[PDB]
This record gives structure tokens, C-alpha cells and sequence, in this order.
């Protein structure tokens, strides 16, 4: 009664794996990807991370279903979720600026969803910790209000609290957003809180990306990706290593965000997501009670 009852209308991109696509489900515009049956491992994960108990959330992409639709000749595993015309946050950034009050928003947003994320709850319904592995400005979706939530939880890795393990065996995710740790391979990965720095440290550059955008009288940056001005389109770990771990460089703070407190604020959020040592890193909470406070 999902998948049966759902017309696929418009094709709107690619996932990691799977194809996603604009449907219609009662009268509703919905999201459903679609992955082929030998992607059933990368389904069935994603399937699994988004039905972690009291996950939802309204900076979290909202989840419908995992399902299975045959058309007669082959079967399609379907993950149907919430709609958001916008699309992704980077989509909206080369689309749009915003203005002080839209980038606090959505970083706010970015931050509330990411916290929630990494949050343990404990108790009967308790959720787990977790964290995401491939955060970046391509995979959080700005809803109609002007807030972002998170998508694309296929690679999340999910903590125990009680015996300090994870539930899967875990250098996944973009090159460009990886973290100085996860580059060089010095990550502890069987330490879970490294897992949540990384997530923080790609934050950070959402926050850049984000800032660019921010236009005050008129004044604002080009839409860019982290490190346009340093590695390829396409970069490859040793590209990336180099700039981030050998050279030590970091996206461009410029110069006309200290005369503008919101714009200090973020760039001060920013510095403080990318030091090279993740355990100096803020936390998303503490990211968010900042925001809070900006708000
Ligand atoms: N570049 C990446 O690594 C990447 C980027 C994006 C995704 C992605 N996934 C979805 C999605 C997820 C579950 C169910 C339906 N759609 C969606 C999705 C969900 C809702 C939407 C949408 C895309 O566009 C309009 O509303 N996007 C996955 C991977």
C-alpha cells in the first residue's frame, strides 16, 4: 500500500547508488529513490539507519517507507521520503543569497539536525548515536520555511554506548569534505566520537558555503565549493591530503565578514570545526546553543 500506490512523475537525480525521482503518493509530491537488486546492501542499510528508533526529527529528512515494487520483470527496492522543492542545499546556494537572518537558519537548522544526530537518547525508545560520514552541502535539503534538513543517511554508523562499539565494520564518503584525520588515516575508527568530529569538520565547510551567500548591501561572494581554489573538480585523497594535511590550508575566510557580527559568529564556528585535531573541535550541540543565541 507505499509502492503500489505510487506514480513516479520526474527524474531528479542520482544518490551514491540509486536513482531518485519526484512521485506522487495520495495527491502528495513525494522522494523515492530507487536502487536495483543488487544494490540490496546499500538499501537495506539505509532502510535500516532511517527506522532507528525516535530518529525523526525536523532537521532530519523525513522517512516514509523502504519498500519493494515488481513491474513484472524486475524488482525495484524503493526508499520513499518527504518532498522538498528547493532540493539540496547546494542547489539553493547557486540558486539563491540569502540574507543574515536566511544563513542563520539554515546553519542553525544544519547544526540542530546534527546534533540530533549524534545525540544518544537513553531510556525505553532510546535512540543511539550516530554519525553520518558524508555530510556536505549536496546531501542537506532546504524545506519551504527556509530550514534545512539531513538526507542521505546510507553510510551513518551507529554507536552502543554501553559496550563502546559500533554496529558495522568500519575511507568512505567525499574526498573534498573529508576530514584531515580521515585523509591521512590516522583516525581511530574504533573510537565513535572521531566519527562525530569528522561530521563536524565537514559542517564547518557547509557553514563556509553557506556565508558566501550571505549578502549584506548588495555584497557577497560567487557560489563555491571548499577548496575550489586549491584541488580539482574531482579530487583524489592525495590531492586532497596535501592541501588539508601537508599544507594546512582551509577555505578563505574573507575579509568583509569581520565587519558584520553574524558573519564573525560563523566564521569563528568555522575556525573552531577545523582544527586538525578533532578533539578540539566544537560540538554540534554546542554549535547549535551559539546559534540559538544568534538567532
Ligand atoms: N550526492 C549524494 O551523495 C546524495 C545526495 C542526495 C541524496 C538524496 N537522497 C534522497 C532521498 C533519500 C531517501 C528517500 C528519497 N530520497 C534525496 C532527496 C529527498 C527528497 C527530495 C529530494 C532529494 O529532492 C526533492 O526532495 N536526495 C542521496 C545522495
Amino acid at each position: 500500500t507505499i509502492a503500489r500506490t505510487i506514480v513516479l512523475q520526474e527524474s531528479i537525480g542520482k544518490g551514491r547508488f540509486g536513482e531518485v525521482w519526484r512521485g506522487k503518493w495520495r495527491g502528495e509530491e513525494v522522494a523515492v529513490k530507487i536502487f536495483s537488486s543488487r544494490e540490496e546492501r546499500s538499501w537495506f542499510r539505509e532502510a535500516e539507519i532511517y527506522q532507528t528508533v525516535m530518529l525523526r526529527h525536523e532537521n532530519i529528512l523525513g522517512f516514509i517507507a523502504a519498500d519493494n515494487k515488481d513491474n513484472g520483470t524486475w524488482t525495484q527496492l524503493w526508499l520513499v521520503s518527504d518532498y522538498h522543492e528547493h532540493g539540496s542545499l547546494f542547489d539553493y546556494l547557486n540558486r539563491y543569497t540569502v540574507t543574515v537572518e536566511g544563513m542563520i537558519k539554515l546553519a542553525l537548522s544544519t547544526a540542530s539536525g546534527l546534533a540530533h544526530l549524534h545525540m544518544e537518547i537513553v531510556g525505553t525508545q532510546g535512540k543511539p548515536a550516530i554519525a553520518h560520514r558524508d555530510l556536505k552541502s549536496k546531501n542537506i535539503l532546504v524545506k519551504k520555511n527556509g530550514t534545512c534538513c539531513i538526507a542521505d543517511l546510507g553510510l551513518a554508523v551507529r554507536h552502543d554506548s554501553a559496550t563502546d562499539t559500533i554496529d558495522i565494520a568500519p575511507r568512505v564518503g567525499t574526498k573534498r569534505y573529508m576530514a584531515p584525520e580521515v585523509l591521512d588515516d590516522s583516525i581511530n575508527m574504533k573510537h565513535f566520537e572521531s566519527f562525530k568530529r569528522a561530521d563536524i569538520y565537514a559542517m564547518g565547510l557547509v557553514f563556509w558555503e553557506i556565508a558566501r551567500r550571505c549578502s549584506i548591501g548588495g555584497i557577497h561572494e560567487d557560489y563555491q565549493l571548499p577548496y575550489y581554489d586549491l584541488v580539482p573538480s574531482d579530487p583524489s585523497v592525495e590531492e586532497m591530503r596535501k592541501v588539508v594535511c601537508e599544507q594546512k590550508l582551509r577555505p578563505n575566510i574573507p575579509n568583509r565578514w569581520q565587519s558584520c557580527e553574524a558573519l564573525r559568529v560563523m566564521a569563528k564556528i568555522m575556525r573552531e570545526c577545523w582544527y586538525a585535531n578533532g578533539a578540539a573541535r566544537l560540538t554540534a550541540l554546542r554549535i547549535k546553543k551559539t546559534l540559538s543565541q544568534l538567532s
